């Protein structure tokens, strides 16, 4: 109900986020897609698992 | 029964919070909305998988 | 079937416990209440996640 | 199928287990009780939440 | 929705992919096959459990 | 659908394994049997559970 809106808004919005692991690794870069279990991010996309996700920052406020 | 109401207690009563996250690190803010899997946690709002948390700590006691 | 009853055995005795989390963290105090996902254990109560508990361990015995 | 059957053995027979957790602890006692999600381990019992367990070891082989 | 045809492409095109583990871990190989909860990454296929990826990395771009 | 055959393959051929947890420990034996939570690896059988294997790594190629 708020995951879903948040992570469309980024990706519509094309923000750059940063996605932090649970193992403490920082990701960057624009979300291009997500569903149920993983979120894209866009050299290539990588596919990452949610469960391995602590938190998603956007660079800047986003309408949500 | 009792994740929701404690949630939306600090939620409305706009408490400071430490959110412990299971890899040891400790987010500070104000809970601005929460759903099913995630807590946004107000620079920007950060997104929260519940699944990274380990413990929520009121910055003082609330009423649930 | 034996979660529950133990749980509510430490919350109605209010037997002080120890709450290891799988992080190695100890966490000590009451059981105030809980339900399907998280303890609430009392300077504030704090919500424990149970996907973050590894051991709860009763400081003296408790008929369950 | 095997886990229920597998658990009640060392249960019933009383067998002294090592319990090791998935942060590299290891617990040691006998199974008192289980249930979908924790395993009782018995100076007190300590409620042992399945998804912190990697290995249950026996002491000694097992009827099952 | 987006990772079963992320990781058919992967699989279809056999692209080299790098699988990134919670424990941080980096497996390589490519996709031989995959279901709900596991990869099958090819000296041998290895059998990967969702649950301990973090993220999969394709070498190149790919249609998806 | 792969994760099923290719446990039962590497059972019914008695094929030795590794099991490789998300803590870093290496397991090695025989699979005995496995069942949707578990796999029972053969001085005695210990019980796994598949939430803490990140991969299982077969010696040699099996079918499946
Ligand atoms: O409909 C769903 C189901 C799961 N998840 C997230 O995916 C995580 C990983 O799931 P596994 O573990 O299952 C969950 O803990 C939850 O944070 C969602 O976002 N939406
Ligand atoms: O209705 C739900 C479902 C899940 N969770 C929490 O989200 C965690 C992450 O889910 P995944 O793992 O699934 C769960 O272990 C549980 O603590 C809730 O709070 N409410
Ligand atoms: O009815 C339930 C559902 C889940 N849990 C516990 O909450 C944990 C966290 O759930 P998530 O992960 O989902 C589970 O692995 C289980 O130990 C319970 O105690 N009771
Ligand atoms: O009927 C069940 C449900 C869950 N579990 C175990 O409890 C773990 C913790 O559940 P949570 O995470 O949910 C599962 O991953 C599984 O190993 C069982 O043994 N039996
Ligand atoms: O239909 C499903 C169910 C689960 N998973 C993934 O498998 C993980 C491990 O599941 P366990 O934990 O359950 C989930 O968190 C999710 O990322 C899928 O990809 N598809
Ligand atoms: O039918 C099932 C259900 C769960 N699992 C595996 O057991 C793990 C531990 O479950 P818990 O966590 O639940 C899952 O993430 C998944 O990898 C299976 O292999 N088959």
């Amino acid at each position: 109900s708020l995951q879903d809106p948040f992570l469309n808004a980024l990706r519509r919005e094309r923000v750059p986020v940063s996605i932090y692991l649970v193992n403490g690794i920082k990701l960057q870069g624009q979300i291009e897609s997500f569903d149920q279990f993983v979120i894209l991010l866009k050299t290539v996309s990588q596919m990452v698992y949610k469960h391995a996700i602590s938190t998603v920052v956007p660079s800047r406020p986003v309408s949500h």
